C-alpha cells in the first residue's frame, strides 16, 4: 500500500465527515500551521465492514492528524468463530488530541457508521513517521 | 490486505527467523500454553524495505504474538515510504521482550528494520 496524498481532493461522499470534522474540531484540521514534531499518540479505528474505514481514511488527515490507509487485524488462532476485523491508525500529537478525535470521530459515527470503534494507542517517545 | 493464515506453512526462506524466535523466546512463540485474554501491547515494526516486512509479518506469528500485514505510515506534510505492521503482544513486558529479540536479529540482517514499543489505552479491539 501507499499513503495518502492531501492535494489529492476529496470525493462528494467524504465532504460531510471532513466539514463535520473541520467545524467540530478545528484545531486539529486547520489547514495553517505546521504539523506536530512528534506524534506520540494515535487512534485505531476498526470496523468488521471492509469498506467504511476508507471514508475514515480520507477524511482524518491533515496537517495535525495523519491516517495510514486501511489494513487488518489478524486472526486469533485457533477460533473459527471470528471474522476479518479492519483497522486504520490516526496519529496525533498527544493522547488530549487522540481523546479529543476519537470522541468527534466516534460521535459521527455513532450515528452514521455504527460499526466503527476508537481505540487510543500511545507510542515512546513517539511514533516512527517518516521526516 | 488479508490477515496472516496460521495454517498455512511458511516458505523455506522464512523457516529460519521463525526457528531462531522459537529458540530465543520460547515463551512467545512456542505453542503450548495459554493465549492472553486481552493484547493491551504491540510492537510496531516499521522499514522502507517493505519485502523485509513481509518476512517479519510471516515469521512473527504464534498464538501469543499476533502481526498484521505489512501496510504503510502517511508521509508527514512537508516533505520515500515508510511500512509497518503491527506485532500484538499480552502487555508491555512481552512488548520489550519481542522487540530486543527481533531487533537483536535484524541489527545484522535488516538493518532498517525500527522498533516502536506501543500500548492500547486500554486494550487492543483483538476478539475474545
Amino acid at each position: 500500500q501507499k499513503p495518502h496524498n492531501p492535494s489529492d481532493p476529496l470525493p462528494k461522499k467524504y465532504q460531510g465527515m471532513r466539514r463535520h470534522l473541520q467545524v467540530t474540531a478545528p484545531r486539529l484540521f486547520d489547514p495553517e500551521g505546521h504539523p506536530p514534531t512528534h506524534f506520540k499518540s494515535a487512534v485505531m479505528f476498526s470496523s468488521t465492514h471492509p469498506y467504511t474505514l476508507n471514508k475514515l481514511h480520507k477524511c482524518i488527515q491533515s496537517k495535525h492528524v495523519l491516517s495510514t490507509p486501511v489494513s487488518c487485524l489478524p486472526l486469533v488462532p485457533g477460533t473459527t468463530q471470528q471474522c476479518v476485523t479492519y483497522y486504520l491508525l490516526s496519529f496525533v500529537e498527544d493522547k488530549k488530541q487522540a481523546k479529543k478525535l476519537k470522541r468527534v470521530v466516534l460521535a459521527y459515527c455513532e450515528k452514521y457508521h455504527s460499526s466503527v470503534e476508537g481505540t487510543i494507542v500511545k507510542a515512546k517517545p513517539y511514533f516512527p513517521l517518516p521526516e
